[PDB]
């Protein structure tokens, strides 16, 4: 399964020394062609100085989970980031369960385009939305 | 001293249990009203799976260093992130020294606009540029 | 709501100001916080090489998202703070495009919207934008 | 310079068309140099929104076109096609105001080019908007 494989990727991230370690707490909900859903509980390690989800972590989720969606395509190339944007619509608080849903919008010869929504698991309310363009080598 | 105060903040960040810990390695060059310059050496903890500066860490640098520039204004409100964008123009390799320069572009009643350049310290070449809008206070 | 928006579109068509550059659009649906329009790409909409001009796409994102904001309880159009657009496929002269705008979140001072432009024939995304506006 | 003269004639020619490039007919070129272009424009009724300020979509159009001109003023000289563009709006440009649009090339490579554009009030220097624009070259 691409599900079995994405689980191994997440396991690898957890024990990493590099920056991939910061998402070690995420869990995989589903993988499908060009679509990945993960979930995460907001813990202290994920927060800023005021106890909400750090905007840089949100960016890191947008980046990594969209990259996972790209792994889940026929080409399966993760690429390198070219442009990313994130809009922050509601805070995510410590202890809240969040859902991160990534979709591939379009794949070309040298560029891929993805979108990510972070939502509150309980309410489905949008926390943030991001778009991420990657260059494929 | 504005620089000395901000240096102390950076030192505290280093000891944090929360996400602010991820920038523990940065050093402060200068603080002035609406302008902050930091430097960081890219180390393993900062990298992605291909050994370059992780795009989410770049995002976190844009976020935190622009927030520091807002702390260095008369109003001094850090705000909360509304929109951030980052463009990735060249990789920063493990062991490379980088400069992060943040400017406040405009401060209004309820919104502040900031921009950040990350450059290679040796060559001056642009690694990434971001813009970051925050809602005040 | 639909009738009001239809009239707005008629007014922009006849305008001397920049709102004129969309005169050629059709309202398909207006609902709470969601508007769907369509447009045939004509010469007036193209760049030097005859494809849909990126600034006109930007103008569609800006205007149609603002229309979605008009279709809310508050009904304030706001003023633009941040806009981004990702361009995925070209739209050629003569092609029909569907522009769908929706309100993601509304608050006291800020509103967030998203817009898709799609080729009607093929359903493929031409562009996607997001637009944050400040409310008075 | 010869470069400014060349670009000026490219602009005059391209803005006379029935196509969308016409909406920039009122811009004036100040200077073209390697990777950097400076234009100016007086905001008139045709440039405005329903509240009498510079229309956000025309600001985007200025960003797109003027950055593309900066790319033409390079050795590569490829205008490219837009991939990602963002704009941040800091202050209104009012009817009758002179604006300066300054575009510069940040970096270019084999297939991608990166540009940034500031719109400023000519008289006061203050920032109207700032955009960034990534284009695919081939
Ligand atoms: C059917 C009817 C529909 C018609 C639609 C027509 C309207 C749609 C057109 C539109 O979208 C215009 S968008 C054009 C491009 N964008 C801009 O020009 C936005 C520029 N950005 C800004 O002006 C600011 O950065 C702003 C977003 C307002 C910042 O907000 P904030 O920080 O909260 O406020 P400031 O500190 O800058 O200003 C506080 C307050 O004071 C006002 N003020 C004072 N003096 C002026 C002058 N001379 N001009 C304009 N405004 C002035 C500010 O406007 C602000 O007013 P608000 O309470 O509304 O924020
Ligand atoms: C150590 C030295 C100092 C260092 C400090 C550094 C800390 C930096 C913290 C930081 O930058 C956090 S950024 C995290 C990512 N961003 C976000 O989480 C922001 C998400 N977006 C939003 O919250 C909104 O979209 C908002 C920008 C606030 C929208 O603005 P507006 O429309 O004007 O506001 P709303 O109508 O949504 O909200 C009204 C107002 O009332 C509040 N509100 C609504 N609901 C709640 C709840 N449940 N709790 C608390 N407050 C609520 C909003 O907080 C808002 O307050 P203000 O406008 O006065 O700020
Ligand atoms: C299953 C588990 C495995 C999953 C692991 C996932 C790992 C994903 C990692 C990731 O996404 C890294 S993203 C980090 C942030 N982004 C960047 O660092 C990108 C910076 N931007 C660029 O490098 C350029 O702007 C680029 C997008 C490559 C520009 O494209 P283009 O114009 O086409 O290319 P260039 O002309 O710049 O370069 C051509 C070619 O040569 C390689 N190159 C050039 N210069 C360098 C330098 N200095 N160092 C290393 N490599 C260089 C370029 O990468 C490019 O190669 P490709 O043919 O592959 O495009
Ligand atoms: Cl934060
Ligand atoms: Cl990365
Ligand atoms: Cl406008």
């Amino acid at each position: 399964s691409m599900t079995q494989s994405l689980r191994e990727v997440i396991k690898a991230m957890t024990k990493a020394r590099n920056f991939e370690r910061v998402l070690g707490k995420i869990t995989l909900v589903s993988a499908a062609p060009g679509k990945v859903i993960c979930e995460m509980k907001v813990e202290e390690e994920h927060t800023n100085a005021i106890g909400t989800l750090h905007g840089g972590l949100t960016a890191t989720l947008v980046d990594n989970i969209s990259t996972m969606a790209l792994l889940c395509t026929e080409r399966g190339a993760p690429g390198v980031s070219v442009d990313m944007n994130i809009t922050y619509m509601s805070p995510a608080k410590l202890g809240e369960d969040i859902v991160i849903t990534a979709h591939v919008l379009k794949q070309g010869k040298t560029l891929a385009f993805t979108s990510v929504d972070l939502t509150n698991k309980a309410t489905g309310k949008l926390i943030a939305q991001g778009r991420h363009t990657k260059h494929l080598g």
